[PDB]
DNA sequence: GCGATCAGC
DNA sequence: ACGCTGATCGC
């Protein structure tokens, strides 16, 4: 139906200085994945190229790497990384339809060209699922079917760039796309392709020692329960605890008794088996997710793991990290924190450098709410979690433990994000009147925060959405829902999204600024990971002293707020030691 | 596949 | 009955 040239060779008219480009990678994980076809649409026509002809053509490779030849794409990071695995550099991406649709409305869940095209009543293209299938039936179709699908995707991108840019302009988001998300996409592509080196011998020895400790705790549980059972079975466990041992039923799920960690903590005074259960799960969590699961995805020839940072997924603008998730490696408990000893620099005599913001979301809140007391607190560089811990667990600053501060952090962030007296009472194991009066005291000390809570909800009802500092957007249609519970969830999103999202905006700009400074200084230091408010790098030891001065300054100066931004930093021979 | 659960931010 | 995620597991 749609006309195009099924090209046997690369011609000069395929290499214009503006074009829609499709470099199709069907496998969900695009690391070291096959490129199944290429399509180009420009002023001269529409073209399909087999990858073996295009990617071995010296003129096509040069065109791909020429920053002055502008390309419009969908999910350009997927193409850039897959091309890096083919030894080919992609430059000149000036428009990414995936990131443009994400900024316009993250709730659409746009994951292919067809979904983005439907936002502008363009339907001359099929969904990728319709072409490739699902599950064990997923397959690359016959070449004429594949070629037309890629051509139609490129033609869609070619037609949709201007209407998408027009609406982004109206939303004050065109700079958010062109100067933040698209430059970040190339940085993430470099981070993903570089990967993180894994000490595979240390990890396997940890796995062997962990299997022995799992057996000891497992036998102890059976000894305490009288019999043997599947401890990981939600049914069988609830039978032992709440039917055989007759422990109180504090909480139910849609499927039966709840055995979540908070419930098990409250059942500790009744039977010592529940503390062994918690220890068992924590060991099994490390074994299944952070030892076995990590070894599954290590590339054996390089001992590197290559995560994928999903840049167009979260509703607040944060990133997510998949296969493996390198944003939830344990750190709170020492037994789990040792996992980070297996994350090592990719070269000898290099080191891991870690730098994280201190209380960025509360500092963002102070700036946005213009709360006099909260701004004064951060202008003094007060540790507000520690101050809250002093005020919760009635001690002084020298007596605050890591656990008390860990718990005070959830109260500081819980309160500002609409925790109820019920939720606060359940978290601190205190009476509900006491939690209600603590929340009341909090908002009397910070009345500007309370005003912002009320104002941002009214702003959301009037405009239909909320925004971040760099004009990210999230629509909240449920904010005017007649169902109280549905409306309450939307109101807490209006409270939280501008703050979490602004913190995501700030660290994203910090990564762009940092990347530019690193190249300016001609340093070998490069980014490895982002963990929401935290940047992880590796570099030669000869660069550590310069990095200690460069990285915190870049992160602290990414934006200028009414309060200072504060960055802590550490380095060491492993990720574990970088703290 | 989903809901529970738990690791992080 | 604070927010945002992803992986694993048993059902
Ligand atoms: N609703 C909500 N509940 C939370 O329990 C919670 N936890 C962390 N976050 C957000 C706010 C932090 N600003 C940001 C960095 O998460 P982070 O752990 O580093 O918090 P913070 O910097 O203050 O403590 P720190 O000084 O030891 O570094 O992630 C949360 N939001
Ligand atoms: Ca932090």
């Amino acid at each position: 139906k749609m006309a195009f040239t099924l090209a046997d060779r690369v011609t000069e008219e395929m290499l214009a200085d503006k074009a829609a480009l499709v470099v199709e990678v069907v496998e969900e994980n695009y690391h070291d994945a096959p490129i199944v076809g290429i399509a180009v649409v420009n002023e001269h026509g529409r073209f399909f190229l087999r990858p073996e002809t295009a990617l071995a053509d010296p003129q096509f490779v040069a065109w791909l790497g020429d920053e002055t030849k502008k390309k419009s794409m969908f999910d350009s990071k997927r193409a850039a990384v897959a091309l890096k695995w083919k030894g080919i550099e992609l430059c000149g991406v000036s428009f990414d339809l995936l990131l443009a649709a994400y900024l316009l409305d993250p709730a659409q869940g746009v994951d292919d060209v067809a979904a983005a095209a439907k936002m502008k009543q363009y339907e001359a293209v099929r969904p990728d699922e319709a072409v490739y299938g699902k599950g064990a039936k997923r397959a690359v179709p016959d070449e004429p079917v594949l070629a037309e699908h890629l051509v139609r995707k490129a033609a869609a991108i070619w037609e949709l760039e201007r209407p998408f840019l027009d609406e982004l302009r109206r939303n004050e988001q065109d700079r958010l796309l062109v100067e933040l998300e698209q430059p970040l996409s190339s940085i993430l592509a470099e981070m993903e392709f570089a990967g993180v080196k894994v000490d595979t011998k240390r990890l396997e020895q940890m796995g062997k020692e962990l299997a022995e400790q799992l057996g000891t705790v497992e036998q102890r549980i059976y000894e305490l329960a009288g019999q043997e059972f599947n401890i990981n079975s939600p049914k069988q466990l609830g039978v032992i605890l709440f039917e055989k041992l007759q422990l109180p039923v504090l909480k139910k799920t849609k499927t039966g008794y709840s055995t979540s960690a908070d419930v098990l903590e409250k059942l500790a005074p009744y039977h010592e088996i529940v503390e062994n259960i918690l220890h068992y799960r924590q060991l099994g969590k490390l074994q299944s997710t952070y030892i076995e699961g990590l070894l599954k995805v290590v590339r054996p020839a390089t001992k590197k793991v290559h995560t994928i940072f999903n840049q167009a997924l979260t509703q607040t603008g944060r990133l997510s990290s998949t296969e493996p998730n390198l944003q939830n490696i344990p750190i709170r408990l020492e037994e789990g924190r040792k996992i980070r000893q297996a994350f090592v620099p990719s070269e000898s005599d290099w080191l891991i450098f870690a730098a994280d913001y201190s209380q960025i979301e509360l500092r963002v809140l102070a700036h946005i709410a213009e709360d006099d007391n909260l701004m004064e607190a951060f202008r003094r560089d007060l540790d507000i979690h520690t101050k809250t811990a002093m005020d919760i667990f009635q001690v002084s600053e020298d007596e605050v433990t890591p656990n008390m501060r860990r718990q005070a952090k959830a109260v500081n962030y819980g309160i500002v994000y609409g925790i109820s007296d019920y939720g606060l009472a359940q978290n601190l194991n205190i009476s509900r009147k006491e939690a209600a009066e603590f929340i009341e005291r909090y908002f009397e000390s910070f009345p500007g925060v309370k005003r912002y809570m009320e104002n941002i909800v009214q702003e959301a009802k009037q405009k239909g959405y909320v925004t971040t500092l760099l004009h990210r957007r999230r629509y909240l249609p449920d904010i005017t829902s007649r169902n109280f519970n549905v409306r309450s969830f939307a109101e807490r999103m209006a409270m939280n999204t501008p703050i979490q999202g602004s913190a995501a905006d700030i660290i994203k700009k910090a990564m762009i600024d940092l990347n530019a400074r690193l190249k300016e200084e001609r340093l070998q230091a490069h980014l490895l990971l982002q963990v929401h408010d935290e940047l992880i790098l590796e570099a030669p030891k000869e660069e550590m002293e310069r990095l200690c001065r460069l990285v915190p300054e870049v992160m602290e100066q990414a934006v200028t707020l009414r309060v200072p931004l504060k960055v802590d930093y550490h380095y060491g021979s492993t990720w574990y030691d970088a703290k």
